[PDB]
């Protein structure tokens, strides 16, 4: 066993500090005091053991009992994360072998409202969930090395030299805006509780430049105490789950249509008598008093039976190009944890059943993020901007996806679809004319997505509430209201001129 002995150790680095995307805090490294020992040295000093022990709130015996157990080893935590005061407390009791070091600890000011988002890091300040895993590189830094000089108990003795100074790890803005990220929080709050409804996500994005400026979701949890958590509070739904948009896909549905040369607004369909039979399958329609509606109408009354007609003439590979064009069941490259694809099937052979069902949004599986991107594209005259969580400074080059006549005689279509007697009245927003589509699909999930100001789009919003329990669980009754809630607020926030 050797008398002395020779080590390089790390110098931690400080873990960068995330900030929204005008620099208020969201994760911030702080010093914490962390109490150590080295057993060897404590094994010499028994008598002071018990008066340690009651320090560290531990019964004399167990503690003993841990010394003994480790009595060859030269490193023991005996608490991690105490105040200074705490430290010197016990520092003061002078027993030998105990040692406090300043260690650096993550604080998430905005805790609940933003953590899905952010994540956390582990005891180590290691980037463990979402932003702070994603970004780790970024963030973490470079520990530095010296080399230090041990007696025969693994004492430190002297410190010989630094190889290597630390390099703290970098400030990473994030896209989100912290005010419209507190709007949405509490509005989908007081939504999920008024609709007694088990989870919900909210997503707020600027269609010029493809930042999410807020994305929010219950239920949630606190990231400064994880002690007894639901497994479910901690998913970022929003990217992590995935879902049959139903009606909400029938803009695109529609953007197909009118580029085909076939179609205009005031085209007519015939969906008398509200049902369709293809083989053993029914279309049917909610509301089932129409017989001649347009193409506005088929979108207000949100008719299943008339976006089938309308698919079948166009076929079911221009819709499909539609909705891959605009990233539908595709990667959005934001790289974050558990992040979902979902799922835009092909076939070789479109049948019937299969056109139609796609056409009103049931058999293919999006995540909320990809439903919020389609809508900026379409708000954004057809050019998507591609997906940003980090702030954008320069804008890169978006790829028109729908022609921009097309985008924006749908545009038109969704704002009647809001504004038209009849129309999702309660998704309007008091100053604004605002667009947008209800949904819902199956226990029922409710959805409203949308976009304003109509004139000049600035905000594209997506809605979605699980199980709602009331006798009312349409996305017109449920998530529209939230819709017209948050945008009004978040238009208000970004200084966006009334239209209305
Ligand atoms: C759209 O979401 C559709 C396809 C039509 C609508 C009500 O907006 N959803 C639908 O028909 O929902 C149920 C009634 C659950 C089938």
């Amino acid at each position: 066993d050797p008398a002395r002995s020779v080590r390089h150790i790390a110098i931690p680095a400080h873990r960068g500090l995330i900030t929204d995307r005008n620099g208020e805090p969201l994760a911030v490294s702080t010093p914490v005091t962390t109490l150590w020992a080295n057993p060897k040295e404590l094994m010499t000093a028994k008598e002071r053991w018990p008066q340690l022990a009651a320090a560290l709130g531990q019964d004399t015996k167990l503690f003993a009992d841990r010394i003994e157990q480790n009595a060859e080893r030269e490193f023991i935590y005996l608490v991690r994360g105490l105040t200074p005061e705490q430290g010197e407390g016990v520092i003061a009791l002078k027993v030998p072998g105990v040692y406090s070091i300043e260690e650096f600890r993550r604080f998430y000011p905005a805790g609940e409202v933003v953590a899905h988002a952010v994540g956390f890091t582990d005891v180590d300040d290691r980037g463990r969930e979402g932003i702070e895993l994603a970004f780790d590189e970024w963030l973490a830094g470079v520990p530095g090395k010296r080399q230090v000089l041990k007696d025969r108990r693994g004492r430190v003795i002297k410190d010989v030299q630094v190889t290597k100074n630390a390099k703290p790890g970098k400030t990473l803005a994030l896209s989100i805006d912290l005010r419209l990220q507190y709007l949405a929080h509490r509005e989908l709050r007081n939504a999920l509780l008024e609709n007694g409804a088990k989870a919900g996500s909210l997503v707020i994005m600027d269609v010029k430049t493809g930042e999410i400026l807020a994305m929010t979701n219950q239920p949630t949890y606190n990231p400064n105490n994880r002690r007894n958590l639901q497994p479910a509070a901690m998913r970022n739904r929003a990217m992590i789950d995935v879902f049959e948009p139903g009606s909400t896909v029938k803009p695109f549905s529609m953007s197909a249509a009118l580029a085909s040369g076939r179609w205009k607004p005031s085209d007519i369909v015939d969906v008398y008598p509200g049902t369709l039979q293809i083989g053993r399958y029914t279309i049917r329609d909610v509301s089932r008093n129409s017989r001649q509606l347009d193409l506005t109408g088929i979108l207000i009354k949100s008719s299943n039976v008339g976006i089938s007609k309308i698919a079948f003439d166009i076929g079911a590979e221009s819709i499909y190009s539609v909705m891959q064009q605009v990233g539908l069941g595709q990667d959005t490259g934001l790289g974050f944890p558990g992040e979902r694809v979902g799922n835009l099937p092909n076939h070789r052979k479109w049948p019937k059943a299969e056109t139609a069902t796609l056409a009103y949004g049931y058999g293919l599986s999006v995540t909320a993020i990809q439903l919020a991107h389609a809508y900026a594209a379409l708000a954004n005259d057809g050019k998507s901007v591609p997906l940003s969580m980090t702030r954008v400074d320069r804008v890169p080059d978006g790829v028109q996806v729908i022609s921009p006549e097309v985008a924006s005689t749908v545009q038109g279509m969704l704002q009647q679809v809001v504004e038209a007697q009849g129309g999702v009245f309660r998704a309007q927003v008091p100053g604004y004319h605002a667009a947008g589509k209800s949904g819902t699909a199956r226990a029922y999930r409710s959805l409203f997505a949308g976009f304003a100001p109509a004139t000049d789009p600035r905000i594209a919003m997506v809605v979605v509430i699980d199980e709602p329990s009331k006798a009312g669980y349409f996305g017109g009754l449920v998530s529209a209201p939230v819709f017209s809630k948050v945008m009004a607020g978040a238009l208000r926030l970004m200084n966006v001129p009334p239209d209305n």
